[PDB]
């Protein structure tokens, strides 16, 4: 036991200097959870697997904190003095202090982070998203109702031509939003610069049909920085502005990824495609971080949005609860976690212009406007994975927001009449959903929303 | 299940045109293996929860292959066509494929990545390392040995100048090598501009007293590639060539910041830090890939090194089986995995030249020298995490080699009579296993080693 | 001094006149304050104070003489957040406002540094 | 009196986060070597003259702290946060905290900086 790390209840971890987390701990046979919860602080701040003897006052005075303990639930909360976290709004750098060399330590079997905590203090010197779900609204000139959209399939081997076509299909026949599959990239059967050419080409013929704009989601995860810019730059040389986003695998590409999107196109929607969480937040995986968390760090970061589940829904883990969760840790200007608060201001709570926000919110109004120096801008839920048309009413009950983006695959692409009857089935049932009629009352005149009863039950 | 997955016994799989992967897999209550097996090949290649009705022959030529099952062990055997995979050598996209959305597919209670294979013709493809370990032995002209260095501890809150004192007094005890903890970087205490340039300070003065050479890999993780880049820069302006490594944590940081470094700087050691790694590899989540696995995507993306485990010896979970598994795939030319053998050359296997290569390294001869058209070159096992003196012996008898590097932390700047005595006591332990007497009758007439069997007892 | 040694020194060159019309006010003073705790705020508190400032008819904000480039209050961020401060006010107001900026810094590079930005 | 600015005997002051000085001080008639300790802290830090309603638990974290007195010789013993200093080794920011409108304040007698750490 390093009890150089144990200040249990001290009042001081409140003052704004630090952020807060919880973990699930539970140590090999012979340590106690307490034991386990110095260590796991020790090895997430400051120190090493015993107390640390070139350790000065200074080092100590930013040492991590365990200042509670639930036995029952093996639940530890430790303070974090974000001070030693690396400047320039580093946020790989917090996941390496607190989710890295941790989930390798033998004595720790579990070892779970399940909530953090940011103090206003702390958000002063992170980017947080710029480019809204609402800027993608005022571009697509479509308000309130969820944005629908697809991801192309197969995930792999179409051609450019074939990949715009669908495209094509998905946009005509009502549908917003495409995106790439997470690994669709420059293969040879599907060149990259052919597939964005096709792309426009597509959409212009969409806008000139129909008079609508469209939007899509180009996946620009790449071997190497070079690269991903050079895709980035040629986007934005052939797509008109708002009519393109940047998905980033951000897993498996990494934060530094984000992070780049974000800052070196700001007024690009940053799609934060997470392939590869699951073993982070998988309810299986005793060792890693819950969804809640990655979400809330992933709008630390700046994603435009990111995926937060379908809450059972679909074919992806998760329940109500955490996705839920996490699609208003996402949202709100006030969100609630399993175990801390959340202001996405930098402001003091105290301010009435903030708690009138708040009340606000909590009234259905809008706090985008509150002002540029005072919020953490909003961040988009992207909701997928075994989506389609029967299942998008149910979410939107189970959610209680239509702020989102969904997308959806083989839902759209294995329709029985194509992809533009697909996407003129979603449309209906959402109509359905808004006029509270049932699918199959609805259906009795649509025949798109009737054929996806008929294949998707 | 998706029956165009599955193709149980297809000779085709072990022609070059695919990837093999063994998982380990379980399907919810219902599912069977083979069931499972046709959903994870679908979701990890060409389709989705359901047959995609927009699949053409040509992508369901590209389709992932389910070719072999073992219902006992859990485990199936899946050939994934590399074409498939983005070009430019881009591993991330591989990760995306096999290690993405699969494992948070709510069906698929385990989901582990237990083994993977190269066929030449893949390795053709990618950078491999450039910078080795032969080059660093060279700098510092050491041969033979283990390379012998240290983690500066405590692991934050020290400034730039107390840093580059545990810097010195370590090399001038006889280290050799000094990394920075992982997430030390650009803290406002401890600026890195000036940490480098003390650094430099220290290491003119350890070579002024010794005449030898010393070597600091430097962590340039940071919030965005830019800041890496300048970091990079940086230090090439401050260092001598050879005398600085540059750390990467590869996880949290992703493989693009890797495949980066190595290609923006081939002429440095690159340090592929796994802070995070855990939450896939470890023995308790059934949800990832293992260590062996994660090893050889590091070596086919270049990095020069990576930690490889301490064989159980230490603190960091693992077991001789998986990591001195790990040290061979980073050094040896022919390694064997769990379920594939590898080959780490781009030639066929029926070469002349080649099998020599592979028996004089079965002899302990070097093929560093084989040529660089025919060759991935070793990468370098990084040996850390609770160890001291007296474990150097243990692991070097474990692993059968000293082509490594061993970091210590706590093992040399927790010794009571400081930093450079802690350094002393590894050099003492060494020569203690290297002349097979026993720490025990070496310590009586070696001050520092006989401390360090005190304290670390 | 006498007017022949006047001659040779600069004089002011921006007078409370030119602010005075800057700001559209005449006759009465200008009103302002200073941002306090004179050390401790966040960039994003330190704006929040100007408006609150400004918004209830203040004229005149000036930075505290130490408030700097401390690492928990970023300059460039303080003077952006200040901008947005100063434009929601100028919207909901219709009424001018100004900052004083304290550009003291460790050197002469730096205070050019800010001034520029 | 401003009393958040005084705790004597304070042990953290040792931790090497705090710049440490030495004043001797004289208030005004009636003002104790306490009372002038309190509000030359509070003017050299994070105050005024009166509590700032505005502070943050981190900007009083943030204080300067008065934690010595020697009544006899009219010292007073102060540590000061050195994170609240301008960065990029500003000194003149220094010499405006500790030395500057302390210098000004009418009901302070004597205020003499004898020593510094
Ligand atoms: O590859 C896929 O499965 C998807 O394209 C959905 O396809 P379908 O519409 O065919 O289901 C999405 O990437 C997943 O939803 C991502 O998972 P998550 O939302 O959890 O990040
Ligand atoms: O933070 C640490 O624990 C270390 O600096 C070791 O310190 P000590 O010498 O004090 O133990 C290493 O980074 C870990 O060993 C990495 O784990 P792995 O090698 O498994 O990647
Ligand atoms: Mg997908
Ligand atoms: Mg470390
Ligand atoms: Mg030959
Ligand atoms: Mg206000
Ligand atoms: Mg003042």
């Amino acid at each position: 036991m390093q009890k150089e790390y144990i200040q249990i209840g001290n009042p001081n971890v409140f003052n704004g200097q630090y952020m807060l987390a919880v973990f699930r701990l539970q140590g090999e046979e012979g340590m106690t959870l307490v034991d386990t919860a110095s260590e796991v602080a020790a090895e997430s701040s400051t120190g090493s697997f015993v107390k640390i003897g070139t350790a000065t006052a200074f080092s100590e005075s930013l040492d991590a904190l365990v200042y509670r303990i639930d036995e029952k639930n093996n639940l530890v909360w430790i303070a974090y003095p974000w001070r030693i976290f690396d400047r320039g709004g580093n946020v790989q750098n917090i996941m390496t202090f607190i989710a890295g060399n941790v989930f390798g330590m033998a004595s720790v079997k579990v070892c779970k982070i399940l909530d953090v905590y940011f103090p206003p203090q702390m958000l002063v010197q992170y980017d947080g998203p710029e480019y809204t779900i609402d800027d993608m609204r005022k571009y697509l000139n479509i308000q309130e109702r969820p944005i629908f959209g697809s991801i192309i399939k197969p995930k792999i081997g179409l051609t450019s031509s074939e990949y715009a076509e669908l495209c094509y299909d998905f946009w005509s026949g009502g549908g917003d939003f495409v995106k790439n599959d997470e690994p669709q990239a420059d293969q040879d059967f599907c060149p990259y610069d052919k597939m964005v050419q096709d792309v426009r080409h597509a959409m212009d013929r969409v806008e000139q049909e129909t008079g609508k704009t469209k939007v899509h989601s180009f996946n620009i995860s790449s071997s190497d920085y070079d690269t991903m810019i050079k895709k980035a730059d040629y986007i934005q040389s052939m797509m008109k502005p708002g009519s393109y986003a940047f998905l980033v695998d951000g897993i498996t590409a990494g934060w530094m990824a984000i992070q780049t999107i974000r800052r070196k196109y700001p007024n690009v929607f940053l799609h934060f495609h997470r392939a590869g969480h699951g073993a982070f937040t998988r309810d299986e995986n005793p060792i890693g971080y819950t969804v809640p968390v990655l979400t809330k760090f992933a709008r630390l970061a700046g994603a435009s949005g990111i995926h937060t589940g379908t809450a059972g829904i679909g074919k992806m883990a998760g329940s109500p609860k955490e996705d839920v969760m996490a699609a208003r840790h996402a949202l709100k200007l006030y969100s609630e976690g399993d175990y801390f608060k959340q202001i996405w201001s930098e402001i003091p709570e105290k301010d009435a212009d903030l708690q009138l926000a708040i009340q606000k919110e909590a009234e259905g109004e809008d706090y985008s406007n509150l002002g540029y120096w005072r919020i953490t801008k909003k961040m988009c839920p992207i909701i997928s994975g075994g989506l389609n048309p029967l299942l998008i009413g149910k979410f939107i009950d189970t959610v209680g927001t239509q702020d989102f983006i969904t997308t959806m695959g083989a839902g759209v692409h294995s329709h029985p009449m194509g992809t533009k009857a697909g996407a003129t089935a979603v449309l209906q049932a959402y109509e359905a959903w808004k006029q509270k009629i049932s699918l199959e009352d609805y259906a009795k005149d649509k025949e798109e929303l009737r054929a996806a009863i008929q294949f998707y039950d």
